[PDB]
């Protein structure tokens, strides 16, 4: 019987909480969602509501687009279907974290805030654990949201400059320890490290930082914003947890799962602590990020997600081979950034140094040609963000040797993304050089 | 011409940013949304994306249900359509705040966090303005999210007990000032007052608190979670701003606009300050709450929203008349709470005092009968929430004179909500009394 | 339990096949549709298809918009869900025919052809019953589809001119009988009469025609295209069946049920005959009309449909009162057409007779002003349709005394339809008269 | 600019009426559909409607699922958007007919009836051209809809038995001519031939029939129900038109385009004649089939459709290779039917002849195992359909030599359709043989 086959799939999901190997048909998915929504009190046929939060909906377009899930999520029930939705979604995500390369993950939850505010929530929770602490030690990465996250939480970021090793910018482990000793471990809220990042920065030395955190008894929060899509980044987290201390790692829903911006996952190795972060959240929250990742994971299944991850690696190879060929044809080179598995950079030395803002102009030319996501990084940008002045802003160092153009192979990239980029970049560079050579 | 008529409506919205008097047809609305989405780079036909946040979507169900808005909202652009969506939505909401009764509002923004976290954001911003402050003075209201909001922000709530005046619980203005003097104004982050609330508590004495805040130079943040739907609550805020100091007022999207849980509006009278709160938010955020309230307001228009507000007042009268008749028929009474325009309470003295947990049982019986939102409040509940032990928890006082049942006429209530509630309550009370009388 | 309440509604529908008194919520409706679609083989999870009609769908937009019903309808099964959909829909429609005023209806079915082709199907079936017959006797009504229906079926229409009685055009019963006698009853395929029609024609004298058909042993097919919405029209059919012979009556889905054009209902009093018409249909047919009327009737319920019918009568009174006031203010009059319960006409004598095509111009002016559905009927139109030349075409007579403007109160009409029409008509008439009076 | 790129695609479609080489994004498609719907009067913001067919819609679910196209299609305008929809759709389909292999097609139109009723419409039109004719000469194919089509139209089918040539059943050209001479050409309405059909019948000898029709001056209507997906079938039609007479060819929308059952395309080589068939249709008709094929073709583009056609050929090879291997492993054989490009048959001699209804049982076993579309054809079925008794019904001959199982590779078939079929068939045959061998 037709209906029993759908029931079987739904039952296997409910009982184990695991991502199905193969993706569900849309029919099964919508049957499931409609069944869950029926469980929420706002949807009961016999319901009468006499409170201030009844999940009433004025617009049919709004009700429908959300599959009639109106009550949001929490951490007798007013929304039994939404609670089941939350629980299942968190189970699927824990599973996917394991699939992605952190097999020893203990606990996780979706929070419908993006990664910056999600990091803030971790810091807000740590405040109560460490009431003496005022500082967050942070290996520099020129991205405003993660920097702000510390200031928003009410802490003083201690910016640790990176080391130039060949073309790569890497964790200055000695500088990290020197600041710990200077300021006093009891005065440090946590170390706040970062995995996936713009080349030529690479993921932080998490093994070594984890040892430092263990030894000094300082919490360690990892900004894994877009590292979940990378088995290399995820292995770093796993290894870090094996050899030292990692208290939480945070990742974007949109960047790793191809869903709208708005949600993140907070995960860790100590269940009581991760639950403490969740409990620190005041009030109900949007169910929309959770619904998006639930639909996506059930539709892809383990196989579909694994396929995307494999395809990302394949596209990274393709982008790298194509960008290196282009670069060399224009007497540039691909920066040597073997430790960055997602992001890469070619030099822009041939257009830089003419005192004409050509590097910045190139970024603009790419944008006008409907290339999104490229970063043309010039030398000497100065920018002040929330009390800190960054010299060499965009380059994660005060004195990076050259200007460069940064592109990345993130999950969902297609051959046409690479091919169009290369075609357009070639044209733009030819235009700039023509203009510069009279 | 057909198309020009739609264009006219869209143009009038874009140019002025005001809520249309009469609601748009769905056709016009969807034309508009499709046009905005086209403006976002992820939707360009000629786009190639080479970054880590390209707004790629794996599931067609996810893409469609969000009208192809994937990039989220912020405070060259990657998402021009989403930015316009954000700007328009905030304009419409400012307009509606004026319509609702705070005509002098200067600035506001939708934040896709619910009201508890939105209050936290206000507190997080005030930390930087007042680095010496550790305390938040807070007239007691037994609701976990707003209490937590203070603790989550990293501040110590100073719980001010309420005064019993007749049947009402009201602001203890003398106790508020005594704590200000005891602790020192410079040590107070803000006063955190509350408008709409469970009867028999009533909205705080905002005029008087505003004078206190002005005189002591202490910020004043108003928890207006579900007060926007009440012209009486909104007038209180307006008057408060006229006679003293109010720095921010926060309201729920779901409770005042009949949309899913997940978003709130932060509003105030000083544009630089409100903008400072917005700037304190790290990173991009979900566009989903904004889209929901945009669809809702364009669909209702000013007239449709005004109608809902009028209907709410009419339903409050109906609920009050019906509940008083029921109460008196069971030898109970309607508590005299004229200062609460949304929430009301009947006594439960006839079932209380038998040492059998009958009051709590009644709440359970109502819930099992698909009555949502009623609160059966017994005497003597003790609960500890985030470091504070509340005696008489649920009753907003240690020693409220009697047990009671609390129901409310919130926006969107229907006659059947009242009628079914009354029918079911009558039956439940008859059952309990039968059991108690052997 | 929430789910059981939905099940109860679905079970009551499946067991009895009756229209629910009150309309279902959308949630219940979509649960039901999803459950039915699951029953169709194209939707089985374990299905493999090795035939030429597997219900495969290339576009997700197409699959979704049809609720995954792909197999169409017929009169072991490949589409058990679609067959149930067909059966239920026909049951609901039979019920509604009774509600609408033909209580003695025996059998009916939805056919996804519009009313003209549906009449053709009746004629095609009668051919086999009456192989000697070549003629269809037809009281004139100037509407191309019903006229064509006879020619398309391969029969010769015998056009019976109407009688002028006061302002009304009515059935010429003597002319009908004279043609029967002249041509011979055995040579007449059927009499083809019409109920709802453009004023000042009125519904045919069905009682008297039914007696004629009974006495001469000639089938009687009633064109009830838009009469189902009228209890007066429906009573005429009922009475006709009581006092004489009516073999089939046909009505539009779109005109009586506010759904897209495309379907009709064939109904009658002799089940074997109505089933013979259904059996005459070759092959599978679209399920889309049936799905539309099923969704509509379940959503309205008996109460919602009854309400629309009552509202139509109320709007007819309003349109008549408003149009008479307008007419008289312009020195015109409302034609006296008490026997037409839907359609009415005001005279246009004041603009006619200037040899300037003013009547036709008025129709054009109304159309340019976004008035749809009005008919400005001039004198002296000659048009040939499928072998017959109609003099006075549009007026259902060769020599109707005056030009007129025809408007109607059909199901779903709103006060604004009347008010805008009246406002626009007033302006147009003033313009024409100004132009004509130099 | 983003919007201009969509406009470009829409403009190129409107100006030329051709299928885009590459498929449109959904965004472009929905923009286009919303724009067309805006053009229909029921959707005008300023519209007032005072007629009986205003396209009013009671249910939002119905309005939305049809993209607000309510007025249907025809052959001043009430539905300018629907008329454009009809015109464009017919243009795209003409284009696709050329792509599919009838390059010389002159005219075509979508009719929202399935293929049986569409053939009826052709016959109904021919009646008026040939008022003396009563007979339709028809090479036998055991399919009820196409047989009925002739009877429904009011004509007497003259069933021409097929010739056994090897394993194939083919057109008996001599028998066709003998009947023409016996009955008289002037008494023949048309020859009604068939292309795609169940093996071991093969497509009719259209070249030879076309010569016969030309020479005798008898119209020729081709039942191309599921031949459009086959370049071999389409070439036969093209060649037939080149060497003789073909007046119309009819094909299913669902079987060739992977859309819901309900529509067909009537096409031919003489524009006035094809237009005469269209003009014979009385009244408005559903727009739903046209919308489905429009969405499908714009979404696939020429490339996507070409790909499906290529994939069908590839799947036919796979099905044939797999079914032959299975058959031979069970001591059966694949019937030699090289002239049938879609349908194939393996023998069932090993289970036949035990007087136990095993062949029919096998069909039932396959059906119970969720194999759809297989046909287990036994010897000796007698069935009477609309006045004709077919001996050997299902086998297209009175005395086909053996029982067989018929499977087909139609458009949209997947490898899993073949693989599951083969796995299930193997099991079923093993079960039957076990039962038969005690
Ligand atoms: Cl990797
Ligand atoms: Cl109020
Ligand atoms: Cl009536
Ligand atoms: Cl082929």
């Amino acid at each position: 019987e037709a209906r029993r086959a759908h029931e079987h799939l739904i039952r296997l999901l409910l009982e184990q909480g695991k991502c199905p190997e193969d993706g569900w048909d849309e029919s099964t998915l919508e049957l499931f969602l409609h069944e869950l929504a029926v469980m929420d009190s706002n949807n009961f046929l016999g319901n009468c509501g006499v409170g201030e939060r009844e999940g009433r909906v004025a617009s049919a377009l709004v009700a429908r687009r959300h599959y009639r899930f109106i009550h949001g999520i929490g951490r007798q029930p007013k929304a039994a279907g939404s609670s089941l939705l939350n629980k299942i979604t968190n189970s699927l995500v824990l599973n996917v974290i394991k699939l992605a390369g952190v097999h020893s993950v203990a606990s996780c939850f979706v929070v419908p805030m993006a990664t910056g505010m999600s990091l803030t929530l971790c810091f807000l929770t740590l405040r109560h654990k460490r009431p003496k602490a005022k500082y967050i030690i942070w290996p520099r990465i020129d991205q405003k949201s993660c920097f702000k996250s510390m200031v928003t939480a009410g802490f003083e970021p201690v910016v640790i400059e990176n080391v130039l090793e060949g073309d790569e910018l890497r964790t200055d482990l000695k500088a990290v320890e020197a600041k710990i000793q200077e300021l006093g471990p009891e005065h440090i809220l946590c170390l706040h490290s970062t995995t996936a990042c713009f080349a030529p920065r690479v993921p932080d030395r998490l093994e070594e930082l984890a040892v430092i955190c263990a030894n000094y008894d300082i919490p360690h929060v990892v900004n894994n914003a877009y590292g979940l899509q990378s088995s290399k980044c995820m292995h770093l987290i796993q290894q870090g947890a094996r050899v030292g201390r990692i208290d939480a790692f945070v990742q974007s829903l949109d960047k790793n799962f191809m869903v709208p911006v708005g949600g993140a996952i907070i995960a860790g190795f100590n269940e009581p602590f991760i639950q403490d972060i969740s409990k620190m959240y005041p009030g109900r929250a949007s169910a929309s990020p959770s619904l998006d990742v639930l639909i996506t994971l059930l539709s892809l299944g383990c196989s579909g997600y694994r396929k995307l991850l494999k395809e990302r690696k394949e596209m990274f190879v393709y982008l790298s081979t194509q960008l290196k060929k282009l670069a060399e044809a224009h007497n540039e080179r691909l920066l040597q950034t073997p430790h960055n598995p997602i992001s890469l950079a070619m030099t822009l030395k041939t257009i830089d140094g003419h005192h004409d803002k050509a590097v910045t102009q190139l970024g603009s030319m790419l944008f006008t040609r409907q290339v999104s996501g490229a970063r043309a990084v010039p030398l000497g940008n100065v920018q002040t963000v929330s009390g800190h002045t960054f010299r060499g802003f965009m380059s994660h160092a005060d004195n990076y040797p050259c200007a460069y153009l940064n592109a990345a192979a993130a999950i969902g990239m297609k051959m046409q993304d690479v091919d169009l980029f290369i075609k357009r970049l070639d044209k733009c560079l030819n235009i700039v050089r023509k203009e510069q050579t009279r």
